[PDB]
C-alpha cells in the first residue's frame, strides 16, 4: 500500500457516502486531472475499525479484477489511521432508481440491464470471486447521462476468493438478500450470488420483495424454506419465461441452482426462437409497483 500522503497526490472535496468505519470522498488525481473517489478505510485489536485481514482480502480481490461491469480500483494508500482506496468514480445513482424514473418497460428491456450484471458476475465467477452482497444498492450506473448507461457491481467488502479444499462459512449480508446457505450457516461459495440475482430479478419485475416477512424471524424463516409466491397482483403480466427464470435460481439446494453460465443461455435471457421472444416482447415490468419500491445498513447479525 503506498506510505505517502494521499492529499500530495489528490485534490479532495466533498462526502459522496459513509458508512460505519469508512467516509468516500470525490477527489482529482494531481497529475492527470481525472476525478475518482477516495474511501477512507478506518484501520482497528479494537471493537472500532476493520481489521487488517479484511482490508487485505478486499484489496487483493479488487486490484485482480478487470472487466467493465465491475468498478475498477486505481491506487491504494495508508497512514497511521486509515487505509484510502482510490476508485472509480461510479456517479450515476443505484440502477433501480434510474429505472424507476422511467414511464415503462418491456422484459425485453429489463434484460438488456439485468445481462450487464450477468456479465460483470459471469467475470467475477470466472475468476472464482464470489461478491456475496449483490442486491439493488450495489448495482449502480457510472454516468446516467449517456446513450447506453453501463452499469457497475459495487462494494467489494464481502467478496471471497472460493478456496477448493476449505469451506467458507459466515453470517453476513441483508436478510432480503441472502441465500438459504448462509440463513442456516452451511457453505457458501458461488451458487450464493446466483441466489440473489433471482432476488434481484424478482423484484425488477415486480416490485415485490419475494422473502420478506413482517419481522426479520419471519424473512430468515422464509428464505430458509424457500417460501414465495408470484401474486397475481405483482406478476399477472410476467411471462412463464421470466418466472422459470426466477425458479432456477431461487433453489434451496446450492448444486441444483443455475449457475452463472446456465443463466446467460437460459432462453428469457437468450430467446431461441421467435416464439420465446414475442413471449418476453408480450410481458413487462408491473412498473407501477416498481415505483413504489424504488420509492422506500440492514444486517444478518
Ligand atoms: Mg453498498
Amino acid at each position: 500500500f503506498r506510505q505517502e500522503n494521499v492529499d500530495d497526490y489528490y485534490d479532495t472535496g466533498e462526502e459522496l457516502g459513509s458508512g460505519q468505519f469508512a467516509v468516500v470522498k470525490k477527489c482529482r488525481e494531481k497529475s492527470t486531472g481525472l476525478q475518482y473517489a477516495a474511501k477512507f478505510i478506518k484501520k482497528r485489536s479494537s471493537r472500532r475499525g476493520v481489521s487488517r485481514e479484511d482490508i487485505e482480502r478486499e484489496v487483493s480481490i479488487l486490484k485482480e479484477i478487470q472487466h467493465p461491469n465491475v468498478i475498477t480500483l486505481h491506487e491504494v494508500y495508508e497512514n497511521k489511521t486509515d487505509v484510502i482506496l482510490i476508485l472509480e468514480l461510479v456517479a450515476g445513482g443505484e440502477l433501480f432508481d434510474f429505472l424507476a424514473e422511467k414511464e415503462s418497460l418491456t422484459e425485453e428491456e429489463a434484460t438488456e440491464f439485468l445481462k450487464q450484471i450477468l456479465n460483470g458476475v459471469y467475470y467475477l465467477h470466472s475468476l472464482q470471486i464470489a461478491h456475496f452482497d449483490l442486491k439493488p444498492e450495489n448495482i449502480m450506473l457510472l454516468d446516467r447521462n449517456v446513450p447506453k448507461p453501463r452499469i457497475k457491481i459495487i462494494d467489494f467488502g464481502l467478496a471471497h476468493k472460493i478456496d477448493f479444499g476449505n469451506e467458507f462459512k459466515n453470517i453476513f449480508g441483508t436478510p432480503e438478500f441472502v441465500a438459504p446457505e448462509i440463513v442456516n450457516y452451511e457453505p457458501l461459495g458461488l451458487e450464493a450470488d446466483m441466489w440473489s440475482i433471482g432476488v434481484i430479478t424478482y423484484i425488477l419485475l415486480s416490485g415485490a420483495s419475494p422473502f420478506l416477512g413482517d419481522t426479520k424471524q419471519e424473512t430468515l424463516a422464509n428464505v430458509s424454506a424457500v417460501n414465495y409466491e408470484f401474486e397475481d397482483e405483482y406478476f399477472s403480466n410476467t411471462s412463464a419465461l421470466a418466472k422459470d427464470f426466477i425458479r432456477r435460481l431461487l433453489v434451496k439446494d446450492p448444486k441444483k441452482r443455475m449457475t452463472i453460465q446456465d443463466s446467460l443461455q437460459h432462453p428469457w435471457i437468450k430467446p431461441k426462437d421467435t416464439q420465446q421472444a414475442l413471449s418476453r416482447k408480450a410481458s413487462a415490468v408491473n412498473m407501477e409497483k416498481f415505483k413504489k419500491f424504488a420509492a422506500r445498513s440492514v444486517r444478518l447479525i
